[PDB]
């Protein structure tokens, strides 16, 4: 109910669906920047040269205690990739934990489709584990030196509210930011915060599909993801239920592919046509598992305004992956989520600040009896 790391609560911020940023102060004399939360990746990169999209960058002459690794790195995602020179500098989160550390940064030179034309962030941070660090696991991610160099607990949870701001709690949990009981899934392996998803259901209504599908290949919860990203055939079912779930109004096929736009007069979007999405999780007990539910408000994303117009666009924020589930934004901005690392486990709970309407809302609701779980991993 109280709250010891209050200082850390509204620490976030977004340019309104371009990504929730905070802000890192790095170097000596201080050099802040806003970067990117991404749990995504590993490595902790920041624009160190001048580019369009960004209002400052990161200055290494400036800096009298940066450090030259005298290497390279390349990485690219699924979306954008950058380049840039390895070193080390002193890092602090003015509104995270107390502390100070030295941390490997990736001074990004050059780019292709990574940075957003008015997100406000320069830089990312990348909160997964070391196997998935470039140039290789030997790149010690940020939140590494974090909990080897301090005694912050290896902890860190996120609240990402969506229409632009959140919470990042480092090294504990938040009470003010989320209401009932925290579920929590197990990390399958520390590489990405993979997870298994064994039952997926629109209104109620069970998919129906071997579980295999929902993480074939792999399930992931990325931060730094705007959407749920399923397995081409999960989306395409998903897809064709949610279509006969909302048949009060139709659609354009290119609707539900993210490619068309719906727009309907400021106040009257019809969010009770469009049905609520569950994902259950394997939970912590054998043949246990727990479900987190999301409202339409979550998966139809706001398109920013022609110029504060009398026209809500919104597009369908479900689309397809070819690398297995990516559970981004969409699912972020309904939950505070926990990860919690120290225990190899990803707790959901309902946001406080998530969006939703008088009829339905959020939900993580459990226990319920799922036999076979571990089958649903992919190996
Ligand atoms: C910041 C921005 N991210 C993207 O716009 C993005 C990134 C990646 C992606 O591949 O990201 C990988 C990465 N997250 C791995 O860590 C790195 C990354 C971060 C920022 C920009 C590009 C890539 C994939 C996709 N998709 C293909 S999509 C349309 O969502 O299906 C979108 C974003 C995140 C949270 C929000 F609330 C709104 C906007």
């Amino acid at each position: 109910r109280r709250g010891s790391f209050v200082e850390m609560v509204d620490n976030l911020r977004g340019k309104s669906g371009q990504g929730y940023y905070v802000e890192m102060t790095v170097g000596s004399p201080p050099q802040t920047l806003n970067i990117l939360v991404d749990t995504g990746s590993s490595n902790f990169a920041v624009g160190a040269a001048p580019h369009p999209f960004l209002h400052r960058y990161y200055q290494r002459q400036l800096s009298s205690t940066y450090r030259d690794l005298r290497k390279g790195v390349y990485v690219p995602y699924t979306q954008g990739a950058w380049a840039g020179e390895l070193g080390t500098d002193l890092v602090s989160i003015p509104h995270g934990p107390n502390v100070t550390v030295r941390a490997n940064i990736a001074a990004i030179t050059e780019s292709d489709k990574f940075f957003i034309n008015g997100s406000n962030w320069e830089g990312i941070l990348g909160l997964a584990y070391a196997e998935i660090a470039r140039p290789d696991d030997s790149l010690e991610p940020f939140f590494d030196s974090l909990v080897k160099q301090t005694h912050v607990p290896n902890l860190f949870s996120l609240q990402l509210c969506g229409a632009v701001g959140g919470s990042m709690i480092i090294g504990g949990i938040d009470h003010s930011l989320y209401t009932g009981s925290l579920w929590y899934t197990p990390i399958r392996r520390e590489w990405y915060y993979e997870v298994i998803i064994v039952r997926v259901e629109i209104n109620g209504q069970d998919l129906k599909m071997d579980c295999k599908e929902y993480n074939y290949d792999k399930s992931i919860v990325d931060s730094g993801t705007t959407n749920l990203r399923l397995p081409k055939k999960v989306f395409e079912a998903a897809v064709k239920s949610i279509k006969a779930a909302s048949s009060t109004e139709k659609f354009p096929d290119g609707f539900w592919l993210g490619e068309q736009l719906v727009c309907w007069q400021a106040g009257t979007t019809p969010w009770n046509i469009f049905p609520v999405i569950s994902l259950y999780l394997m939970g912590e007990v054998t043949n246990q598992s727990f479900r987190i539910t999301i409202l339409p408000q979550q998966y139809l994303r706001p398109v920013e305004d022609v110029a504060t117009s009398q026209d809500d666009c919104y597009k369908f924020a479900i689309s397809q992956s070819s690398t297995g589930t990516v559970m981004g934004a969409v699912i972020m901005e309904g939950f505070y989520v926990v990860f919690d690392r120290a225990r190899k486990r990803i707790g959901f709970a309902v946001s406080a600040c998530h969006v939703h309407d008088e009829f339905r809302t959020a939900a993580v609701e459990g226990p319920f009896v799922t036999l076979d779980m571990e089958d649903c991993g992919y190996n």
